[PDB]
């Protein structure tokens, strides 16, 4: 519907960076670009140095002419790795020629969209995220959509959000170029405190103002929902080690005492590396291309010292409570895993993290028994004796949970170890 507006679709296919609109900009790689050669097919670029990544779109003079100077909007996923809080400046989409056109950047925690009517003047919009939500740096994949209609708003949405909105000043004389140079340029003079990388998929433009609804619209298309994503946005796969963090206790990592799960607090937040990792086996699901997908059935398994556990429910010292299971690590076989250990998965995505949400499954059928969630509870685990101790455990939540169904608490995260 919208797509009727679209006059520059940025995509790779065969391999190959290229214009599918129909217009047929024209699209130069040069330097370190690597494509990636399965989806989202994304391009990455590095702030490198010598032949640091560059793509070149060069479209029609009077495309841009009877567009840019109305209502048009840009589109596009990107991430970029080890975007820190004190991040110096870097120029990353440029659409300047002649000290005139608009450009986008980011600076310590801010992502900015630029609108430069001359060397003197401009005026800008952006995105600063959330840094105590984002200790480790904001490395996720996310949504951008600008729009801007040169006689009323600017407006800057990431993942289907409106972030902020300003009407836009007079700007005569401002000079859209034809040309969008793709690359990571440093500007100097910005706090340089430190290499990043920075990688595109589908970047679009439309000759009209997007809605909130058409936005959101186009964002979903984009995205295989059913897909279970990892914390940087990639495609969450089985046979892989990741760090499992619950989205209420980011400041924990997993450790084991006694057949019991515990939660502690880690070091610091320079990383997500610290304590055991997990690695997520498939039992039951549709598709089977090593990738997570919602309804599937799967375990978890862990290497703690030299042997390997399987997360599963075991009886407490005390019971912690009515329709409360403890999840811990055993080495147990399979006929135990399916009756103890196995989970339904389904994706969990808001704007601030891609999640999900792992139900008990009943004998390892896609029929749910109970909901994953974390907890802090007095009993006793390994060589603990003579008192009971507060250990903050994974826990099932049996028979009733349709009010944890709403909770963050049951949001569990998984960040690749890589």
């Amino acid at each position: 519907s919208i797509n009727d507006s679209k006059i520059l679709s940025l995509q790779n296919k065969k391999n190959t960076l290229m214009d599918t609109s129909g217009y047929n900009a024209e699209v130069r790689v040069e330097g370190n670009v690597q494509l990636n050669p399965i989806f989202p097919f994304d391009f990455k670029l590095g702030s490198s140095g010598d032949d640091r990544g560059k793509v070149i779109v060069t479209q029609n003079e009077n495309i841009v002419y009877n567009a840019m100077y109305e209502s048009f909007s840009i589109s596009f996923w990107i991430r970029i790795n080890k975007w820190v809080s004190n991040l110096p400046g870097y120029t990353i989409i440029d659409s300047v020629k002649n000290n005139s056109g608009w450009s986008i950047g980011i600076i310590s925690n801010f992502l900015v969209f630029t609108l430069k009517q001359n060397e003197n003047s401009e005026q800008d919009i952006n995105f600063s995220y959330d840094i105590s939500k984002n200790a480790a740096g904001y490395n996720k994949w996310f949504f951008v959509t600008i729009t801007t209609n040169m006689m009323g708003n600017m407006m800057i949405y990431i993942n289907g959000k409106l972030i902020d909105t300003i009407k836009v000043k007079e700007l005569t004389g401002i000079n859209f170029s034809k040309t969008i140079t793709f690359q990571m340029n440093k500007i100097p003079n910005t706090g340089l405190i430190t290499n990043i990388n920075m990688w595109i998929r589908d970047f679009y433009i439309f000759a009209k103002e997007l809605d909130d609804k058409d936005i959101n619209i186009l964002f979903n298309s984009l995205q295989y929902t059913n897909v279970v994503k990892d914390y940087w946005g990639n495609d969450l796969r089985y046979d892989k080690e990741y760090y499992m963090i619950n989205v209420n206790y980011m400041n924990r990592y997993m450790s084991k005492k006694g057949n019991g799960i515990v939660f502690n607090t880690r070091k610091n937040n320079n990383d997500f590396n610290e304590g055991y990792k997990i690695i997520i086996k498939r039992i039951r699901g549709n598709t089977n291309d090593t990738r997570v997908r919602g309804e599937n059935v799967l375990y978890f398994n862990t290497t703690i010292d030299n042997k390997q556990y399987s997360l599963g429910m075991y009886k407490p010292s005390r019971n912690l409570g009515t329709d409360l299971v403890p999840l811990g690590a055993l080495d147990q076989p399979m006929d135990e895993i399916r009756k103890y250990g196995s989970f339904i998965i389904q994706p969990c995505n808001t704007f601030d993290y891609y999640a999900s949400q792992l139900f008990l499954s009943s004998n390892a059928t896609t029929n749910r028994l109970g909901i994953l969630s974390i907890g802090s509870y007095s009993f006793k685990l390994g060589d603990d004796y003579w008192f009971n101790h507060e250990y903050l455990i994974p826990v099932i939540k049996i028979e009733h949970y349709a009010s944890l169904l709403e909770s963050t608490s049951t949001h569990w995260v998984f960040v690749p170890a890589s």
